């Protein structure tokens, strides 16, 4: 019955089927999907994840109402997404003003100098990183970037986050090493994701039995091994997450679970997202010689004779930040931004019924033709600051936009930095001959390549 | 994952779809889906209705080893169709032994001597239905058989089963009336059951509520009606279907809550069934005035001007038995029949795992032009002495066929031919213009007219 909603607001879009709505339309992924409704009906679609109503919106000002104007009034929470349990309380699926609270108390957590004030810890990783890179690199066999950076990822979440100082690539089975990282984002396309979608009035059942998304054992472990850190070790001044987390309750408050919630989500949220997008920067320069020399030539020139990179040479580096932007524009891996309508409204001509998701296709936006000259070829120029003007931010979103983005922006772009000097200060990366061009993306519910990166590292001295 | 089972055994069979498996294709009914598939498919197919596996077989040897041979021992039960109640134990939804044991005790009820015995009480209402029908004529407002024959079909269920006589038709608002013609046959395409297909998983929740199918309403009065008519009334022997039942208990065995649910079953399954057969037949004589005169020339020869029909007199009606033949070779209103495979089977040549249902389309069968020249054609003299012998009964079968066929065929037969003479003795049908032709079936999960048979009804004097 909610399958007539579009066609009663005159809306365009695919026919939904009954009980599936449009969910079958993703046999190719997510971003294909949105990429072809685009293509065939233009500014604005409708489809039905299910029997639950999904405008897609194009339109640069419209977006904005929705992203940035009417986020506390109307649009202020994401589709509630399955059984949680008590990840309910995590800041990222938290609603209304249990959110409001949260992006309150959790703010102070990612300014510049809590940001600068980390430095020297991630530093101590690039050096880790450099080391394990080496004895690939000299043993000379094309190395899987994702293991490397996955396990790069880590160590600076965990140190930054706790102070548990472990080199997870060497330390595969160290106990915190095994829990982590399974902590992996979700993919919704999988069955089980599929059929929550379809049956939807079945999630309240699961709620009741203690099922939830979040693997219970590794909830578990981490539920009261942050009780150690906080009792039987930290009660006696460290720089981490955990401590800025700790003296907030300090003095609004914050309960014993729900800090727990955000420590999981700030890994979950953050351990993947870091690693796929670090994996996917080295593919386009080990696939662009000429603007990885560049770049070394940049971080030569601001860091000469592999000078440790501080908060302000970073900032400082030009195209290292066109190269950063430029990727996350191929590959923005959210690649679909929503909120719901808390309640009926008109944004800029069209009416949105209460509970419609109203959704941002940023992968479609950042690839469409009518904003991006070839949008398929990777060029860094495009973000220089004589060109960087024509870029609108409602286009280009690679951490969504207005009150609710990516709060652990700036933390991550300065990771990723920092990363990317070291390697690049001591390595050059070159195609293998299974490295896979061009690229192909997984099929599935997850913005990452079909085959895992593996490329070519090499010593520079 | 059982969507793959006919693709393993190399059965032919339309694609599934995941979770809908088949049944977007019902949307023309299930004759045509069933002659569709015969025609595109040839002697065997196999669908799914969700995720239950459906083989279809046409071949009438095949069909005898499921009917008869195979009964006992592999195909006892029909599928098992939803959330049910008490009314698990009426005979035509008993399984296995539960199921032997009703058939058994219920046998004895519908033999010759027992239905010549019903003779005189089913002749007292075909009186009351000339009666109703001449009010009808001498008016001259075309008639509507389904309320007429409706009618007259519970007349005799009540008076033959309990012994209430009333006239329904002139009594609509009789409390027993308005209970008993609620209990209609099931659309199995409406949307209810089509949610049941699709989430089965959904029933056993369904029967913890005491939710039922059979209206809970309906069920009660009669559950309790019944205990008056037992303990009230007949405790002090008359001719009817309770009274067969309640000195069987006296001396196997028979539970209280039992003979309610058979009392039940022999209306729901008596009903509809017997008015839209005799709506049927009287559709193909008005549109067949020769068919007509010559039935109603076999009658006044047989029963000289308008003579009381007797058991015996019945009997000997040729044409009368070649008619009623002939229209339901035309109108089987069972559609299918169906066997659960209680255990793995190889049936002469081909296997069937364990709880593949096996179904027979018996309307395909009917008008399958390599058993029946011109199908679509109603030429009574099929079923003539002479070509009668040309007749395969596994392609023919409006009764079903073997242990589990219908019980109630021999008092159907005789009440529907009681029914024929009586009318045809005093009155001609004639085609109104409302009257569509050809006639058109419902596109539903029922075999019945698209619109209700409309037809002229005139004296012989
Ligand atoms: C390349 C790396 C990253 C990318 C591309 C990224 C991207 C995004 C995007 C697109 C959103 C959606 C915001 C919206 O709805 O408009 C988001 C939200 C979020 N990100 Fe990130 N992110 C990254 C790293 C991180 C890290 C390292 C953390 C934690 C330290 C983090 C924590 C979050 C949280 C908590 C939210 C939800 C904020 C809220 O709803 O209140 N992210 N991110
Ligand atoms: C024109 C009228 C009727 C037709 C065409 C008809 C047809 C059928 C058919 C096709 C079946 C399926 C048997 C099988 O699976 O092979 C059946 C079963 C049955 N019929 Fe009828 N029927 C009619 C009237 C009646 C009446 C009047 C009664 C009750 C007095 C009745 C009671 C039953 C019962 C109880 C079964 C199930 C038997 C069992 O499973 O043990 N039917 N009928
Ligand atoms: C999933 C939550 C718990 C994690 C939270 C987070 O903390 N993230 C920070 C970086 C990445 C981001 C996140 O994973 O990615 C985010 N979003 C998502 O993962 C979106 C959520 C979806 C979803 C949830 C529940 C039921 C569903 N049925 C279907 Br079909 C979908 C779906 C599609 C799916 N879309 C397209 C992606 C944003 C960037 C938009 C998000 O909210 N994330
Ligand atoms: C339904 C039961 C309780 C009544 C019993 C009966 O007593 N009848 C006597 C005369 C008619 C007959 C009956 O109604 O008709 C019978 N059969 C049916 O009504 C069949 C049962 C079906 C069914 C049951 C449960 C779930 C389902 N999902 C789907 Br898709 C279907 C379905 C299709 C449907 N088919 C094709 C018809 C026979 C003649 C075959 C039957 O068993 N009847």
């Amino acid at each position: 019955h909610s399958h007539g909603l579009f066609k009663k607001l005159g809306i365009p879009g695919p026919t939904p089927l009954p009980f599936l709505g449009n969910i079958l339309s993703y046999h190719k992924g997510f971003a294909m999907f949105d990429m072809e409704m685009h293509k065939k009906y233009g500014k604005v679609w409708g489809f039905y994840d299910g029997q639950q109503p999904v405008l897609a919106i194009t339109d640069p000002d419209m977006i904005k109402t929705v992203l940035v104007k009417e986020a506390y009034s109307v649009f202020t929470n994401r589709r509630p997404f399955g059984p949680v349990g008590f990840m309910k309380s995590a800041i990222s699926i938290a609603e209304d003003e249990e959110w409001k609270r949260l992006r309150s108390l959790l703010s102070p957590t990612f300014t510049s100098g809590k940001l600068k004030e980390m430095v020297p810890i991630i530093a101590q990783y690039g050096d880790v990183l450099v080391r394990n890179l080496r004895r690939e690199a000299e043993t000379g066999k094309p190395v899987t970037l994702k293991d490397v950076f996955g396990a790069y990822s880590m160590d600076v979440i965990t140190s930054t986050s706790f102070g548990v100082n472990i080199d997870s690539l060497n330390n595969p089975q160290d106990p915190f090493v095994e829990n982590t990282k399974k902590l992996l984002r979700f993919d919704f396309l999988d069955p089980f994701f599929l059929s929550i979608t379809v049956f939807p009035f079945l999630i309240p059942i699961l709620e009741v039995l203690n099922i939830t998304v979040f693997p219970r054992e590794v909830t578990n472990f981490l539920r009261k091994s942050v009780k150690r850190m906080k009792e039987s070790r930290l009660e006696d001044h460290r720089v981490d997450f955990l401590q800025l987390m700790i003296d907030s309750q300090n003095s609004k408050a914050l309960s014993d679970l729900e800090l727990v919630a955000q420590s999981i989500i700030f890994i979950f949220a953050g351990y993947e997202t870091t690693s796929s997008v670090l994996s996917f920067i080295m593919y386009e320069l080990a696939t662009h010689p000429d603007v990885q020399q560049k770049l070394q030539e940049e971080i030569d020139a601001v860091l000469p004779n592999k000078a440790p990179p501080t908060y302000d040479t970073v900032l400082q580096m030009e195209y290292l930040d066109m190269v950063v932007n430029e990727t996350l524009r191929l590959f923005p891996i959210a690649m679909r931004l929503e909120r719901v309508a808390k309640k009926d409204v008109e944004i800029n001509g069209m009416f949105i019924p209460k509970g419609v998701v109203v959704m941002i296709p940023s992968y479609a936006l950042h690839r469409d033709p009518k904003y991006w000259t070839e949008p398929e070829k990777f060029l860094p120029e495009r973000f220089s600051k004589k060109n960087k003007d024509n870029i609108d931010p409602y286009i280009y979103t690679p951490f969504g936009s207005g009150p609710r983005n990516c709060i652990g922006m700036r933390f991550a772009l300065m990771n990723m930095k920092l990363a990317l000097i070291r390697v690049l200060q001591n390595f050059s990366f070159k195609p293998s001959k299974e490295t896979q061009i061009p690229l192909k993306l997984s099929l599935g519910g997850l913005l990452q390549p079909e085959k895992p990166v593996v490329l070519k590292v090499e010593s520079r001295d």
